[PDB]
Formats: structure tokens, sequence, C-alpha cells
């Protein structure tokens, strides 16, 4: 079976409104895989690929149509990625770095990660997925990528996932580029896991597939998901 | 801008389950648009189309597959409906009807809606929008189809609509089919909708296209979406 | 163990805004218990105790200074109510009907409970309760009393209970004065209870006591509280 | 007006549960307030008292009672506490101390709070003021008191606190008693606070008094809130 949760994130440019051509609403597919752990989850690799598009069904009110997507000559068809997250979930505290590489128009990464404190975690792994890029989204179907034109000056992110069992985790965090390299800073503050729960008794095996709906707000871009967990 | 909301709903058959063929988890793409209204949204003609995809991005490690989708020759490549609606928002009691036709299996659907209690309504129609067809929904990808299937016999759905501005909406179906039509009974529940809001200041412009997660789980089915309601 | 679940709740007087008086922020103490059960629950009585308070603690800043408590002459010492309601939880869908009498002015009633129609019902009929009387609460502090105001008009409240582990049930209600006695009418409507919960499965064992914080909002009140349902 | 939050908390004992006499299901009332601010809200004085109290209505049940209360000698009639703070909302990231002095016993207590990073804060502190004491809570009326029994041990709290706008706020606190002194060390993370919203135009004035009602769950306790933030 599975366990749900929703996703609410807003996601804020450091680069001035006036400098962002922005896109309509849109969607985010995506599918993020396990590719390998070792030693109890202290060791961690994860791929990412995500799709963006607009909503391609016919309309029977027309097709309101843009002006094609966005230039961003700071993001390369190969970038590598470093990241440092901190935090705690429950009552217990810890640390993981990771570095990865990947392909920011076709959509594809991988990251690879350690925990790096308070290893063994006492809950599943894949609570802290969704923590580890942006960037890395194929929009080359004609959608402004409000991620990709954030450079040279970056942005945040910051979210609240809810399970459907009580437990809650915030996180919130900084991309930047330094000489080349992509940069993430990640704080993580779960809190109510169930203890009975399969998050706490590590009986999950990772996420489905998942679909995020974004949209403009306030000069940023707002986020919409639902995803399922897998239970043993 | 938009007013955001989440839906959270089970699909029961009442057909026996050792007679179902049940899908994996899958998605379905939909864009539900008003076509007319008149005398302050006391007739209202909608058109849905829906389409079901498993996750089409590559996987790296390599998916169970299926074995394809099911057959229902007791639904025609055209379909009626009809449809009665009871219930209240709010304070505010209130009927309606509907009469409608569609193309089951190309997912497509239109429905000619009056209010005939309780009018003109107090709130924007839009919160109704989604209450008024499941066995519409296009799933000839190779996915095995819980609604078509559960016929004769047919099926209920239960669902929690919860917008981020307090209002709730709950809502219960009966779908049936008699004499070679399908025969919808609806209630609708909604309660807190705020005083300022757009629901209730009736300052809403439809519904952006949405997608729906569904998987196998208590009773036949459940889903989780949301939904972004337009704003004036 | 416990369930716990929240109370969400809108309060709306029939009489005009400008006649009636409004009570500051206050919070209402209430005891609800089960005093016999038969039948599989298919007939049950319930006794409330609500106590209505400002708060009593000590204030450095000072603030108190209330014009005092509202006079309803409509609403006897003793008063009898009559209660009609229709409900559907899940896809189950039942009819109840009760008669009672209280002490309005001592926040005192009793309520005898038969369930007409889909008995017995599948849950348990704790999740029901709450529906059964805001005019049996004691103000007698102080405290202006916007339910005994409301009459002759009368009013109506309306609720969503969110449960922690899924179930959700919203609830409507009309509260009427005829011929000196109380009339409710209410409809229910709850969805996503889960099989395996303690609701479905009847492993429950009554409410513990709750307090439920009011404040004026828009037109009249609105209410929060949390509640715990004690298991099996 | 005001703006309504929901506060979800978990309460653990670093004490061996054996050691340990629980109480029952019980109500905490709170009356906090801020005495005195300087300079933006960069200098907070808060003050708190809390009362805790078994429901004292009559029961007809008349079937409740209690071995009574706890001692715990480690806590004296007056204590002191220091706390540190680091945390994050949106995307402004801050630290705050804090000394004060109580009456445990009593329920009473004060606290002196400086902003010494990332000030002036541009959201309102009022969000703030639930993390900075449960040690300094009246439970003199027969109620054992599972906060002064953890001692010298000490206890930890994690929560979450959704604001019905939008804002979510987790914190989690490490409570240690130190040479005579209470110690706190809180970490705080808020997310998707409303630009156009009362916290982030720094629109609200203190909070209104507030029950929060506490049970067993898992070896601990679990205690659910709402509070109302009064509103410019």
């Amino acid at each position: 079976g599975h366990l749900i949760c929703n996703l609410k994130t807003t996601y804020r440019s450091k680069k001035p409104a006036k400098n962002l051509k922005m896109p309509g609403v849109y969607y985010v597919d995506r599918r993020l895989e396990r590719i390998k752990e070792a030693d109890k989850e202290t060791y961690v690799e994860q791929h990412e690929v995500a799709v963006a598009r607009y909503c391609d069904l016919p309309s029977k009110l027309g097709h309101a149509g843009g002006t094609g997507g966005s230039m961003s000559e700071l993001i390369t068809e190969n970038m590598h990625m470093k990241l440092y997250m901190e935090g705690t979930v429950n009552n217990h505290h810890f640390k993981c770095t990771s570095e990865g590489e990947g392909k920011p128009y076709e959509g594809t990464q991988t990251m690879r990660i350690k925990v790096v404190e308070g290893g063994p975690l006492p809950f599943a792994f894949d609570i802290l997925a969704t923590s580890f890029s942006k960037t890395f989204i194929n929009h080359t179907q004609g959608i402004p990528d409000f991620f990709k034109q954030s450079f040279p000056e970056g942005f945040t992110w910051e979210r609240v996932t809810t399970y459907e069992d009580g437990g809650v985790l915030t996180a919130t965090q900084d991309t930047s580029l330094q000489d080349g390299c992509l940069i993430y800073n990640v704080k993580i503050r779960g809190v109510n896991f169930p203890s009975n729960g399969p998050v706490m008794q590590k009986k999950t095996l990772g996420w489905e597939a998942s679909t995020e709906m974004l949209y403009p707000a306030d000069g940023g871009l707002e986020g919409r998901s639902d995803m399922a967990l897998k239970l043993v």
C-alpha cells in the first residue's frame, strides 16, 4: 500500500522581477528513484527525471498562448552540484552532504548523499528525498524557466510536507551558483512523525511518480503536489 | 491570481472485487471548462476532457509493467447521463438537475445544468463543478478501468475538498446504469466558506487544468488532486 | 488510547445583527456522556453539561469591563427539544430522530435518540454525538448569549470535524422555536473514514471533556475545539 | 478581528517511563501577554500564567478518580531560565536569546527577550511567542506533573502551528536543568506566511487566552490547542 503526503511550496527568485519572464500555470512530472543505498541508509544515491509541460489537452475556450521560453547561458548542458543539509526530525538531529551532476535541459540528475552526523537515522531516509534541485527541470517545451533565469543571483524555496498520519516536515533551501557549480544549503525540521508509523519503523520503499502544479503568486511561483510513499 | 483547494476522494465499486482487474498507481489529466451560463449561473453548460496515463518518464529501476487494460461492453462509445443534486453550502439549500452526453473512451463529456431550487445561488457555481463523472475517462493507454468495469452494478464516490481559505465541501455520489443511461445522484455539504472570500463574493473565473493521482487503497481507489480556481 | 479530531464551526443568527448584543472572545467547557445504549446503538441516550466562561486568569494588561449578560425571556428555565437527522457517512445512509429536555440557563440537557433509518449503523455512534444544542449553555457569568438572543428567529450552525486518521464529517443545522418547543433539523455528510480505524470497527467508548473557543467573526460567532475519542 | 491557528505538540520525557507517574487527560488554561517592547520588536518582555485542571464539571458516569499529583523537589518555588533560539521564517534567518524567572508551582513566569541576529524581523514577533516553558504550569490541583517529574533528565517538545491563512511554523525544543537553572534550546522553521497577511505586514496585537488539551500518547504527552491572534 501507500502513505500519502501533500507538498506546499513557495519558490522565490533573488533576481529582480523586472528581469524575469514569467510562465503561466504549468505542471512538472517527476520520477525520483533510489538507485543505491549502503549501511542502513548512511549512503544513498538518488536519480530524478523532471519534465515541465503546459496542459496539452484540447480547450473548448481557445488556446491562450505565450512567447516561447527563456534563455540562461549561465546554465550549461552539464552541471555539477554540492549540497549541505542540517536539521531535526522529531527529537533527532542530523547532517548530510551530497554531490552530483545532471543535464539541466534534459531534466535529469543524480545525487550521491552521505549522512555525516546523527547516523544511522531513526527514520526512513525517504522523507528527506525531496529536499536534495529545481534547476534540473526540462522546460524546453516553450515554458519560461523561472529557475534557470534566476542566475547569477539564484533562488530559494520553502516547503511544508504534510503526511496523512501526522508527520509534518518543513524545509527551507538556498540555491546559489559559485564558480560554475550549483551550491545548495538546506535546513529541515520535521515533527510529530508517529512512533508506530512506517517512517519511524523504516517500512518504506520509495516514492511513486508525481505531478506538481506550479503557478505565479506574488512575483514568485508556488507549487502543489501529492506524493505516494510505497510501504513494506 | 488563484485560490487553491485540495481533493481527497474514495471510489468504491459495487461489483465484487473478484470480478475487478485493478490498475496500478496512475494519473488522470483533466480540463474542465465552463462553456455557457445564463441568468446568474442558474443555467450552466460544462465540458470536461479527461485522459488517464501511467508515468511515461523513463525508469532506472525498470518497472513491473502491466497486463494491459480492461473491457466493458456495457459502456458504449456514446453514452447519455442524467443527474440529480441536492445540498447546502453554509446555510443555503439548493437542488440542481442536469443531462448530457459524451464519449467515454475518448474521455469527453458535456453537461447542461439547471439550478431548480434555491436559485440564484449566493456562492460561485465553480465550487460545484467537480460534483457533476468518472465513467468518461480515456483509459485506452492500457490502464485497467475501475469505473467502466463496475457496471452493471455501478459505483460510488465520496470526497472532501478543502479550500485554502477555510471553505470545506464534502460530496457523496451514486452512479448507476438504468436502461442504457448513466444516472447520477449527488449530495453536497459545504461549510465555512468565508463571507469575504472569492466564492461567496462570486469573483471566480473557472478552474485551471488538473492532475489527479489514483491508487489502490481503502475500498477500491483513492484519489488526490490540488486544483487552482482563477480569480477576478 | 485516544483518537483526536478538530472542530471548526460557524454560528449564524437569523436575527438582525444590530439587535444582538455580542460577546467578547469566550470559552465553553463541555462534558458529553452517553447515559444509555441499546439494540446495537439503535437507541442512544445523551447528556451534556456546558458552561461558558471569560478567561478567569489574572491579566497584567488588565483588559476586563464587560457590559454584562443578555436577557432571553422567550427561553424558559425548562425547555423541550425535537430533532430530525438525515446523514450519509461514507457510503451509508441513515435517518435519526430525537426528543430532549434541558435547563438552558443551567447548561444541562438530555437527548433520547432513535435511528429510524439505516440501523444498525456500520460506524460508531460517537461521531454523531456533537450534532445532536447551543441554546443549553450556561452563560450566567455575565456573557452575552448569542444563541438565546437569536429567538424568536433562531439560528444555524455549520461544522467540519476532521479526524486525525482521515475521516471528515461535515454537518449543518437549523434551530427554530415552534409553539414553545426547540426544533432541530440536522444534516450530516461524513467521508473517508478508514475501514481499519476505530470508527468503522466500532472500537470507541465516548468522548473526553472539551473546551471550545468562540469568537466574533464576520457576522456571528466562530468556534474551534479539539476533542479526544476514547478507544477500546 | 482575529487570525486563528492550530497547535499540535508532542512532549517527550528524557526520564525512563517506569519512573514517571502519568496524568489522565487534562487541560491547561493560559494567558500569555506582551508586557514591553522596544526597537521594532528587537526587545520584548513576555509574561505567562498557566493553570492545569481536570474537567471540574459534574459527571453522570460519576466515575472519575486519581491518586492525586506528584512531587519534584529539584524544581523550587522560584526558578530562573536562560534560552537560545535560532531559525528561519520564510526566507529570513534570525537568532534570539532570553532570560527570565518564574514561580513553577503558581504557574507564572516572565521572559526578557533579545533578537540578537537578523533584527529587526520582517514578521510579527507574536508568531514566536509560544516558543519561549512547560515547567511553569500550576498542576497543584491533583494532577501528576509530567514536566516537573522529568528532572533531572529533562524533556523535549516538538510542535507544528498551522495558521488559517497558510503560514506553518514548526519548532523543536530541548529543556535541561544545569546548576539549578532551566536551560532552553529552541529551533524554529516557519514557511509560507503570506506577504499580504497580518503576520508579514506586522498588523497583530498579541494573543487571546487559550486552553490546551493534553493526553497520554505512547509514553509521553500530546497537546492540542487553537489560538486567536488579535488583528489591527
